[PDB]
């Protein structure tokens, strides 16, 4: 059982996985409420919105379990499952506003990248430790010989 | 080589990815076949309908993924690869079915619910496990002292 | 610590998240510099091209990404992390192709085929070895006795 040390990571992941679907059954009762059946993408506005908000979300949601994994596993696990929450939770914001606004869709959205910026940077943090000290070695034997 | 307890995940994590490149290739026959030349993601509804079903798929791939692994992790692998070979197999149902008729992808639909929300199930409590006795353990130190 | 075996396919993946997050910032400008404000994804054939192509990437984007670790983990690690350059290096080629024509995408497209159809191929061998002696060998066991 090598579960131990990642089993946060995993459980983000799968919070992650509870609010997309959260997203798609909101699309479906948009889709009832404003009489705009599949295929169609097309509606009044509320319904645009609503579809735009699910949309985006499912685009960005591999770049953050990509990032969450890589972040988790080459940096911290810990903080990586800290910032998937806060990138979860601003994600959940994001939809609500959008749903009712697109502007009240901007400021969940700017918190969104925050957090998945941040996971970014750590994973390029430890990425960079893992891989700096095997050259930097390497490139001083060049300078030998000596 | 930590392969062998994964393999059959990543077997189907594969099924899943020649699925999708399936469904790829179908829109670009009927890209041609109703002249909807790129951009463009309008036409006819046939042309319509399919590539709906293509992008519909492709949205659930990545939750399919994620809770495919989870599931395989921290429940039990063979179960976990088995709910995904349903779940992969009702998606080329809703695939073909969607393309004829749209009415006629719902039944392959909602086949593919609920092998997806199966592996949701078998994730939560794989995940239960790792984690609630730690934490009930815990709580218990709380009513000590004593 | 066993990250070291990893690392490559776990910074490429990075590199492929970059991409992805250079690709939606330039639908961002893309966006103000032709006023189609949130929702509407239609506008002057320059805007929906790079809208298109940002989509189109981030569509193959985890068929690439679960490719690109089974390959990686089932066949050979750095032979994956190289398709995976050539993918990620023909897909900038793409969306940058794309934005300006459509037809100027065809070339980078077929170039991003070909290397993700490498990886589909290196893991599919891949499994095949992990998979196909462990059952001829007990193939073989059903023409005993013997
Ligand atoms: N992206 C989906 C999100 C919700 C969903 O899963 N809808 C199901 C059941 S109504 C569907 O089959 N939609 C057809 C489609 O994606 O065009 C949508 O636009 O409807
Ligand atoms: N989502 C794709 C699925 C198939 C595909 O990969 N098409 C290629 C070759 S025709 C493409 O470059 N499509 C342009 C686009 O996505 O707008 C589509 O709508 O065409
Ligand atoms: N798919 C996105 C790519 C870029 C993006 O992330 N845009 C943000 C900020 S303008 C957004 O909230 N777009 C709204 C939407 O996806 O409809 C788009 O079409 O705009
Ligand atoms: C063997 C050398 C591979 C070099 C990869 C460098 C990764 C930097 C990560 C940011
Ligand atoms: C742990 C790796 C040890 C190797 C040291 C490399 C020194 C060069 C980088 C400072
Ligand atoms: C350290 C404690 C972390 C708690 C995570 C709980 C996960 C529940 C999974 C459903
Ligand atoms: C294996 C873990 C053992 C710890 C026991 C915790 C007991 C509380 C939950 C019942
Ligand atoms: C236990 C047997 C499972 C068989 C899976 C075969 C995978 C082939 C990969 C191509
Ligand atoms: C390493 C596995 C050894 C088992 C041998 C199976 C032989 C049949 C396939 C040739
Ligand atoms: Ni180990």
């Amino acid at each position: 059982h090598h579960k131990d040390e990642v089993a946060l990571l995993a459980t983000v992941t799968l919070v992650g996985v509870l609010l997309q679907a959260y997203f798609s059954l909101q699309v479906i009762s948009a889709r009832r409420a404003f009489h705009v059946s599949p295929p169609l993408t097309s509606g009044p506005p509320e319904f645009e919105r609503v579809f735009r908000a699910q949309v985006n979300c499912s685009e960005y949601f591999p770049l953050f379990l990509a990032t969450l994994w890589v972040a988790g596993i080459f940096f911290h696990e810990g903080a990586a499952a800290l910032c998937g929450l806060f990138y979860l939770f601003a994600r959940l914001r994001y939809f609500q506003g959008y749903a009712r606004s697109a502007q009240l869709r901007l400021t969940p959205l700017y918190a969104s990248a925050r957090a998945l910026w941040l996971l970014v940077a750590m994973a390029a943090l430890g990425l960079l430790v893992h891989f700096l000290p095997g050259t930097l070695r390497t490139a001083l034997f060049r300078w030998l010989q000596m």
